[PDB]
């Protein structure tokens, strides 16, 4: 009866709990066929070919095995306003704010979710194939790795999941009869189609809903096929669900790149960094450093799972298998390693296409050859006078991590890499120096808590996790604070960076990019106890002449590193207001103390 629908694999080979998850949802969604993914190259080639037929993907003939998907303009991004966590008690998910609506999460009652679920999923896959994606977050078989099963009616999701996760039969074999996170996804357009189909990309914007049910170990997503909404291992699983598990089991699931940096003497450290959007996070993750003798290597560009080892060192793994990177602004100058990575075996979404089957986007910094023309992401002839970008601002490459020329040798080690420094950062046109260092662990947690960044609007994004907290942010802060009482903890040094400070004409004070190796150099030596410190009210900055400026043009170091009482009076008042308002009864006393200490330090300047 159900075996009759199966077009690849066998129900009898699946572990019982996987079979039952499949059976329950096939009955609910009523797909025409079941395809159990094996993750093989042969399967991938076949789905691409099928997606090419149906106009889902176009071949990019300039490259080896590269493909382009164009979406419905209504479905172009991860959508927070349609994203919820479902728990019995609201407080477990989000703090009750003093005023307004919480910006720290979006809670939906179990009752409300059942209704919303029943209004969407029954019969949602009629006319489509349900794909069964067995995937591992983290190196196959590792202590810190977790496995999920994603059922989807989207072949784009399957092919993207193959890159972004370890996917297929080896995962089922590692899983056996173990636990897994249940992931259910549908584009929400059963056949026959009730509504027009734009660029062969099905979506249901009106009913779009991305839900998390932590107690059930379930992620349920409806109506969007795009990145953060559909690739369920990434944000939904590896950040939201995982951060909750992390708090319960004593580890951390964080929105952090991980890189390894080696000095000219062969000494190597691993660093983690959390940035909000529009900060060049991926660029830093695979930075080509300007300083002679230095090496930078990439562990991951988005997510880090961290746990104390037996000697109290924080060990990170990258739970992803690829990079889901923003395309526009990617060039040989801004990210030479990302450019090499994406030359082959890569899926691009919503970028432009050149007439010779290449890709294009704003800031690609690549002059077109004579007679080459550009088709935009809206399938229109494009010119620079059109007054709209050739690529969507949120357009993507989706690319294997193994292909990064500077992929770290330990990027898949099951034991993880030891983190010696955590870097918080933002885009701040005024007031905030290029780099500073936390005064203590408690102060460091507060620095993460206080993060704000220019999106012409400056908004708060604490730990870069604001859209991603799996649970009460107040409890998340308490969890971070508790790391200082972990026996023999070797706590990472905490820093804050701003690449984006401007002079009064809005010119950037710091050249940045590969020159940010100089800032990493200072952090590196600080971790090693170098007396390169000068104390300020906000933390330590580099002493006079301590930052390595050899080979640079003139830098206005005085403005770059200036700390104004006026600016910081306003800053701390804004930080206090936001944290007391938003975190309310759940704000740890250690953070209250750091807010007041900063105020006192500022008042004395
Ligand atoms: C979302 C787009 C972010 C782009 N981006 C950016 O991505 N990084 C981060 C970064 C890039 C490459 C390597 C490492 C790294 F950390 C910067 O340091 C940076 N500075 C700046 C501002 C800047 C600074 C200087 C200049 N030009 C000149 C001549 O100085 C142009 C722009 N943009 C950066
Ligand atoms: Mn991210
Ligand atoms: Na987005």
């Amino acid at each position: 009866n159900l075996s009759a629908k199966v077009v690849q694999g066998s129900l009898d080979s699946l572990p019982q709990a996987v079979r039952e998850f499949l059976e329950n949802n096939a009955e609910l969604c009523q797909p025409d066929h079941i395809h159990i993914c094996d993750g093989s190259e042969e399967e991938n080639g076949r789905l691409l070919g099928q997606m090419e037929e149906e106009g889902i993907l176009r071949r990019l003939k300039k490259y080896d095995n590269c493909w382009l998907a164009l979406t419905d303009p209504r479905d172009v991004a991860r959508i927070e306003s349609k994203t919820v966590i479902v728990t019995q008690e609201q407080r477990d998910t989000v703090p009750i704010p003093k005023t307004g609506l919480s910006q720290l999460g979006r809670w939906m009652s179990e009752e409300d979710f059942e209704k919303a679920f029943n209004a969407r999923f029954p019969g949602c896959m009629k006319g489509r194939t349900m794909y069964v994606i067995p995937f591992s977050m983290g190196p196959l078989g590792s202590p810190l790795s977790k496995i999920g099963i994603e059922l989807t009616d989207s072949p784009y999701v399957v092919a993207s999941m193959r890159i972004m996760t370890r996917m297929g039969t080896p995962v089922l074999e590692a899983l056996g009869d173990g636990e897994f996170v249940k992931c259910l996804h549908s584009v929400g357009c059963p056949l026959p189609l009730q509504k027009p189909l734009v660029n062969n990309w099905p979506c249901n914007p009106e009913l779009t809903l991305i839900a998390h049910l932590p107690d059930r170990r379930e992620i349920i997503s409806f109506g969007s096929g795009y990145g953060g909404n559909s690739l369920l291992g990434k944000k939904c699983f590896a950040l939201r669900m995982a951060s909750r598990l992390a708090k319960e089991e004593g580890w951390l699931a964080e929105h952090m790149l991980v890189l390894g940096i080696t000095n000219p003497e062969g000494e190597k450290k691993y660093l983690a960094a959390a940035f909000p959007s529009a900060c060049g996070k991926t660029n830093l993750a695979m930075m080509n450093p300007s300083l002679p003798g230095w090496k930078v290597e990439c562990v991951g560009d988005d997510i880090a799972w961290m746990k104390f080892d037996a000697q109290g060192h924080l060990r990170a793994i990258n739970p992803e298998n690829g990079f889901f990177g923003v395309a526009p602004g990617t060039s040989v100058k801004t990210n030479p390693n990302a450019i090499k990575t994406i030359q082959k075996n890569t899926i691009f979404t919503n970028v432009a296409e050149t007439s010779d089957g290449g890709v294009y986007w704003e800031g690609i910094d690549e002059p077109l050859a004579s007679g080459v023309t550009i088709t935009s992401w809206k399938n229109k002839e494009w010119s620079s006078e059109d007054g709209e970008p050739c690529a969507h601002p949120n357009s993507r490459f989706c690319t294997p991590a193994s292909q990064c020329p500077i992929i770290d040798a330990a990027w898949e080690s099951p034991e993880g890499v030891p983190i010696e420094g955590i870097i918080f950062g933002g885009r701040r046109p005024a007031g905030v120096p290029l780099v500073y260092e936390a005064l203590s662990w408690q102060h460091g947690v507060f620095v993460g808590a206080a993060m704000r960044s220019e999106a012409k609007i400056i908004m708060h994004d604490p730990f870069a996790m604001r859209p991603f907290f799996g649970y009460n942010f107040g409890k998340y802060l308490a969890h971070w604070l508790s790391m200082a009482q972990h026996p023999a903890a070797k706590l990472p040094k905490i820093f804050h960076v701003n690449w984006f400070r401007k002079d009064k004409e809005g010119k950037f004070l710091w050249p940045g990019f590969g020159e940010n190796s100089r800032v990493l150099e200072w952090m590196f030596n600080r971790i090693d106890g170098k007396a390169s410190t000068k104390l300020t009210p906000i933390g330590y900055i580099p002493k006079e002449d301590a930052l390595n400026l050899k080979g640079l043009g003139h830098i206005n170091m005085m403005e770059l590193f200036s700390i104004s009482k006026e600016f910081w009076d306003k800053e701390v008042e804004d930080i206090e207001k936001y944290l007391v308002d938003q975190v309310n009864a759940d704000l740890p006393c250690e953070i209250e103390r750091e807010i007041l200490a900063l105020k006192q330090r500022i008042s004395q300047m």
